RNA sequence: ACGAAUCUCUUUGCCUUUUGGCUUAGAUCAAGUGUAGUAUCUGUUCUUU
């Protein structure tokens, strides 16, 4: 929670020194994903999806629809 | 032919849906995409009129 907020603080001063200390899933490291090891996996993508639909006035309303 | 009434048009008269403020003209004139919608395009074919 603190590193969060040390980083929060950061990010509101532009100063984030892009430093991780576990490398990113890149294509080599695809491989490693994987490793007898409990995982899961998370996108967003499609939450927050709209019908875009006309009104009187003539511009655009969106919607939501399930996601 | 004169008088009158009815109708149509033309000339004029009437403006009869006939411009309802002020400021520094009140100020400033852009660099966008894909996705969707909407309208508008244009072609495109065929049908029968």
């Amino acid at each position: 929670a603190l590193y969060v907020l040390r980083e929060r603080i950061r990010k509101g001063l532009q100063i984030y020194q892009s430093s991780v200390q576990e490398p990113f899933l890149n294509s080599s490291n695809y491989a490693e994903l994987f490793n007898n090891d409990i995982k899961l996996f998370v996108d967003d993508t499609n939450v927050y999806r709209v019908t875009v639909h006309k009104t009187f006035e003539g511009n655009v309303a969106t919607k939501a629809i399930n996601g």
